[PDB]
């Protein structure tokens, strides 16, 4: 049974409800983004409308083989009506396709549903800028003040000067870099920009790419592993027996291999800044952990929302033990009575 922090009271639609079955009164599901978890229980045999971005709609058609009919695109910053209701969908600052959800209720509530973001001062100048937000149903994954970690930019700064620096010393050294969902895709590119090779891959990962609308794609990946000195592996391979294993098949055209883990937060952010960032290392094989996020840091989210003002916030995120939600309730109190709204 579906949740309630999934519901829009006052309409007749949901946001990444898909495993519930049929959700009783529901004429519209919509879609934040293409992760697994947001994304559960869809597949071809679906036959409701689901609202999402034309990107999320690629995917859904081609992975998950939704058919048509059923997928709803809808353009991105533009005043939408849905079954009678406007909607508009702004960029989230998460994965590709990634939409925050803002619903202007028939009674006069304004609602916005951050789906997963990576909150950022540019969002201070969208279409939120124009009106009072009542309800936020907010992505509060970091929502404590122990989770820092760097901007994105500092991060893909780290990762190029190493990469290049290490293939200029040895230029029989192989890169290798982890995935498991769409996302952080920026690592894997910009690395193979510095090297000048395009980044190889399998094809399923290379079909998953294709739906992205990225540009000048088909200039920077291959499914023909042999042209490419950078490659993706699963996120579960990048270890010394996994990588060991990989090097086996190169055909002695590599002698040491690079490997990178982008995670999210992990405590050596509490002691080690990104420049003083050291791998793990076994004979010819280094591997970085990388703190590139996709979601708000703690100051990040507070900041929005000290911006946005709402009247109620409900949590997305971290919401099944007693423990978070009162230091989630904790931390929004603070924050309303030192903003003063
Ligand atoms: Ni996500």
């Amino acid at each position: 049974t579906c949740p309630f922090y999934k519901k829009i009271p006052g309409t007749g639609f949901t946001v990444d409800a898909f495993q519930y079955g049929v959700v009783e009164g529901c004429t519209a599901y919509f879609l934040t983004h293409f992760h697994s978890d947001h994304y559960a229980g869809l597949s071809k045999h679906f036959t409701f409308p689901v609202y999402c971005s034309e990107i999320t709609g690629n995917l859904l058609k081609n992975k998950l083989h939704v058919q048509e009919q059923y997928i709803h695109p809808l353009p991105l910053d533009t005043e939408c009506i849905v079954n009678g209701v406007k909607v508009v969908l702004l960029d989230a600052n998460h994965c590709p396709g990634a939409v925050m959800i803002l619903f202007y209720l028939p009674n006069g509530t304004v609602i916005l549903h951050t789906g997963d973001f990576r909150a950022d001062p540019s969002m201070e100048r969208s279409l939120l800028a124009d009106q009072k937000v009542h309800m936020l149903y907010l992505d509060t994954t970091y929502c404590s003040p122990e989770y820092t970690f760097p901007s994105q930019q500092e991060v893909i700064r780290f990762a190029i000067n190493t990469a290049f620096e290490a293939v200029t010393l040895n230029p029989h050294a192989l890169v290798v870099c982890g995935t498991y969902s769409i996302g952080k895709e920026k690592v894997f590119l910009a690395i193979a920009d510095v090297l000048g090779s395009k980044v190889g891959m399998s094809q399923e990962k290379y079909k998953t790419l294709q739906c992205l609308n990225i540009p000048e794609i088909n200039s920077l990946i291959t499914t023909d592993m042999c042209s490419s000195l950078v490659h993706l592996l699963p996120m579960m391979q990048i270890n010394f027996k996994g990588l060991q294993s990989h090097l086996k098949k190169c055909g002695g055209k590599y002698n040491q291999i690079l490997a990178f883990r982008p995670t999210g937060w992990t405590h050596s952010n509490k002691f080690t800044r990104i420049a003083d960032v050291i791998p793990q290392t076994k004979g010819n094989i280094s591997i970085y952990g990388i703190p590139y996020s996709e979601h708000s840091s703690y100051l990040e989210m507070k900041r929005f929302v000290q911006w946005l003002k709402p009247q109620k916030i409900i949590p997305t995120v971290n919401v099944g033990t007693w423990k978070s939600r009162s230091t989630m309730e904790k931390y929004f109190r603070e924050w309303k009575l030192e903003a003063g709204y």
